[PDB]
């Protein structure tokens, strides 16, 4: 294939299909109804996400978009893979501390909001108009980890003290792991255009996997995902 | 800009971000899971509507459709706001009387078909046939106000007397409310093409921001979104 | 119209209007909550059929796809019209068994993957990626066989005898009905092209009539739709 940053795009369709294989096979047998939750929405993440590097690989999951009078690759196809997963991680980190059906509902509908108008920006053809699609995108991202660190910390106090402590590290990821996404938008080929593409996507194919894998791994082995039952 | 009708959509622009920050502020430190809820669901109808009026003021939301021998601009954006915050002024009005899911399900599935057909009929590019997509949308959206009508009405007069009343004038309301969208439509530049597409623009967005900021205004200051508590 | 498959949109396009409307009526003054949740579901999934054959009837839902050195003609309106109603048939099936939430939440996202991968591969203009998208969504149809014949099979025993005996036969219908449509497929002009498209045409409106009517004529004749009272 005649796209330099082919390379990542295979790598990253090989571990989601690992991930997904995996986590398949890990989930066999469980039949705590609570269990099963987690593992449904765990799975699915990276089942997703191979599809989606899998059209990217082929070439499917790309399209051109002129701008500063050139013809950018975008793909499109990484907004359309976490349309799907974010609001999945965020229902394991609601499902855990049991957030109020109001506060889901916030979640959710911030995060369509963050992935609808970073998509805009990412097909804008005015340039300068692409970085006000950025600054929405980004006041929705600091709404929802906002609610996950001052919203849903005090719930979690009060419960299980392991669903507390499994909260906890899944947060610090989560609050690490998403900013990181802006900042990657903003310095690449989509944004400023300081880094190219081929780092761009190798930069983007590691956060995905350590959120869409690693960050199941981690979930998926704590006791906190089961019912307290003797 | 050189589109006579960018006033209007700059206008609706901001009164959406002022109606969606106002909103935001009314509903911090509120704890009451029920008032949560109606706080979560009617401040995400503005903020929709804030990033898709944007979409239309700066010309991202627009495309050209030809029929009747002409190329006519379609502010495809207004449909794509409608596709969500319309279930959501639903979703609304059903938590208030505590309607069943059964009920809830065909709402949201006919408001889904009304505004699916909506817009393919206004993508149609055979003149004739958009009609035909606006006859079945205008169905859809009467067997809507026909439930919240007869539907909805009876379980409403058995609740609290605040539900009972706050529901009846939202219901006022919606019906004229709604009502009036399909007939703009078949008036202006979709349609017949009697009003010209600056006053389309302008009915719409009195219309937008009725439901969207006015709608919610009511119900937020009503005593019916709280739990009856001491 | 100068395609010779009219003939078998209009027959479907008439069938699901015939069906949507039967059972509109049949569903009033339905008071039951259960059934009232089975009615809108089923009455549902024609009333988005008729929306969708009517719009492959008049032009609207069909694209020119390059692939084989050739302009394909391709029915994408089949697929959105499946992307909403398969999801609709297994709520159908779960609320029978009374499923647990994990296990829908699989069900529906592995249902998404299906015709997700295989809108990809109908559109995929590389001939031989085609049936690589081909193989996944049908690895993704096994997986939900799989499910409802060995994981809801076993919650149904344990249930009402009326409950037990109906998912039955709407499971052995459901198996091999959803299996007849990737054969179509592979053997139709989206896949090996050796039954050419108005051939095609027929055998996927004999299915989706059988699904998205006879599926419902059976499931509504059933007393399993009903609570147990007196
Ligand atoms: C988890 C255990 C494994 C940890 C692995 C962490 C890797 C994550 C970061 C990679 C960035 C790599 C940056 C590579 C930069 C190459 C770009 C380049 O060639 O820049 C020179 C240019 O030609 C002229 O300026
Ligand atoms: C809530 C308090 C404020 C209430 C405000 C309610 C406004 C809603 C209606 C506006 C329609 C305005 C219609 C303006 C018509 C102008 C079109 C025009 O110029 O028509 C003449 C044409 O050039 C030759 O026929
Ligand atoms: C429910 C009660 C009614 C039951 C009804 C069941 C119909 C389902 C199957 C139809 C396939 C029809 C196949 C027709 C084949 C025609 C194609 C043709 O013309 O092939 C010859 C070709 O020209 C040179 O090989
Ligand atoms: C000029 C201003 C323009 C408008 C601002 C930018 C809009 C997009 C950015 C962020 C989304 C904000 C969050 C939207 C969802 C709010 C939900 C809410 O208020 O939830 C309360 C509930 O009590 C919780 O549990
Ligand atoms: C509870 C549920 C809450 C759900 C909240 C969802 C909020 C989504 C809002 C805005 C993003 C809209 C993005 C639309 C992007 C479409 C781009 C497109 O397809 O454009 C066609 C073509 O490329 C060019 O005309
Ligand atoms: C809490 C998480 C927050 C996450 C969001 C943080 C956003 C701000 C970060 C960096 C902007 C720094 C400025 C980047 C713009 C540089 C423009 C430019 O011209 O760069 C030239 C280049 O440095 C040489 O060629
Ligand atoms: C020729 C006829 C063509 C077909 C007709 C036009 C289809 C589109 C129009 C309206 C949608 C109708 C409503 C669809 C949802 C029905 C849900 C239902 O029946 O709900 C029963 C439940 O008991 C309630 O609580
Ligand atoms: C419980 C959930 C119930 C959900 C019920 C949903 C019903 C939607 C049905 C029909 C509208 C379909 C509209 C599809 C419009 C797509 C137009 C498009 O993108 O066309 C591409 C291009 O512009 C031209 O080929
Ligand atoms: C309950 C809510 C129902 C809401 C839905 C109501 C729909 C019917 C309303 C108006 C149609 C009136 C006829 C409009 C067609 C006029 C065509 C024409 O040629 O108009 C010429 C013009 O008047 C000079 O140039
Ligand atoms: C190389 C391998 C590539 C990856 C494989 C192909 C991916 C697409 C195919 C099938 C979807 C599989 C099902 C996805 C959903 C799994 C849900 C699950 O595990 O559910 C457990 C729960 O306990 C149940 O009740
Ligand atoms: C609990 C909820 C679970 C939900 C699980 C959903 C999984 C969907 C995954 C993959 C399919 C993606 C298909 C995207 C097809 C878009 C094609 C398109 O519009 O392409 C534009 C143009 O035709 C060419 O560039
Ligand atoms: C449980 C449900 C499973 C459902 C899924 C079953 C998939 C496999 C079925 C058939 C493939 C048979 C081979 C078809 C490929 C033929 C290619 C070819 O060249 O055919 C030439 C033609 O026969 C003369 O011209
Ligand atoms: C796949 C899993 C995760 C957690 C992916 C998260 C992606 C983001 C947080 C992306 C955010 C963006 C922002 C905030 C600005 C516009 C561009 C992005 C969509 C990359
Ligand atoms: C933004 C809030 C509301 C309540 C918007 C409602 C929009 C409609 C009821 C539109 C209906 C249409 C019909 C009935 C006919 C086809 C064209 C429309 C989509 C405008
Ligand atoms: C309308 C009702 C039903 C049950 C329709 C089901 C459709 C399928 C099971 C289609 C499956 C496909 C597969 C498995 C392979 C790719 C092509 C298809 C989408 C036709």
């Amino acid at each position: 294939t005649g796209r330099p940053e082919w390379i990542w795009l295979a790598l990253g369709t090989a571990l989601m299909g690992l991930g997904t294989l995996y986590f398949l096979v890990k989930g066999m047998g469980v039949s705590d109804p609570d269990a099963k939750k987690f593992y449904a929405i765990t799975t699915l993440v990276p089942a997703i996400a191979f599809t989606m590097y899998l059209s990217m690989l082929l070439g499917y999951g790309l399209t051109m978009v002129p701008f500063g009078g050139e013809q950018n690759p975008i793909y499109w196809a990484r907004y359309a893979d976490w349309l799907f997963t974010t609001p999945l991680l965020l229902l394991d980190l609601a499902l855990l501390v049991d957030a109020d059906q109001g506060t889901i509902l916030a979640l959710v509908g911030a995060d369509g909001i963050m992935i609808g108008t970073g998509l805009v920006g990412a097909l804008t053809k005015v340039y300068s108009y692409r970085f006000v699609w950025w600054a929405i995108s980004t006041a929705a991202m600091l709404y929802i980890l906002y609610v996950l660190f001052f919203g849903f910390t005090s719930k979690a106090e009060s419960m299980r003290p392991e669903v507390a402590s499994t909260f906890k590290v899944l947060r610090n990821v989560t609050v690490v792991l998403w900013s990181a996404y802006p900042v990657v938008w903003l310095i690449g080929s989509e944004g400023a255009g300081i880094v190219p593409l081929n780092i761009e996507t190798l930069l983007f194919m590691v956060l995905d996997v350590s959120a869409k894998v690693g960050f199941g791994l981690i979930l998926l082995r704590s006791r906190a995902i089961f019912g307290e039952a003797e």
